[PDB]
């Protein structure tokens, strides 16, 4: 019942844009930090962005600094990666993790992970 998913993927031509989304349901995620990872064909899961669960603290990948934005909305218990400057190596899924160690978060605290996983949605980028 805890449970993440994504939306807003697309086909999408080099240079576009998309915004994705990750949706918390049966529980929410205002108190957790939140990650973006994806998995370009042929290649293994890449970490792309996270955010802390203030929204105070961010983190990207070096190869989408300054293309990706990572946000979240408490009230709409969503989490969203705006992507400009779609490049043909962004092609891949994508999909969402809330709660874990080390990721936008302390790497070891007091209390037992979430470590909540999504599904995925498509982009691709032509």
């Amino acid at each position: 019942q805890v449970q993440l998913q994504e939306s807003g993927g697309g086909l999408v031509q080099a240079g576009g844009s998309l915004r994705l989304s990750c949706a918390a349901s049966g529980f929410t995620l205002d108190s957790y930090a939140i990650g973006w990872f994806r998995q370009a064909p042929g290649k293994e899961r890449e970490g792309v962005s996270c955010i802390s669960a203030s929204g105070g603290s961010t983190n990207y990948a070096d190869s989408v600094k300054g293309r990706f934005t990572i946000s979240r909305d408490n009230a709409k218990n969503t989490v969203y990666l705006q992507m400009n400057s779609l490049k043909s190596e962004d092609t891949a899924v994508y999909y969402c993790a809330a709660d874990h160690p080390g990721l936008c978060t302390s790497e070891s605290g007091r209390r037992r992970y979430l470590e909540v996983w999504g599904q995925g949605t498509q982009v691709t980028v032509s």
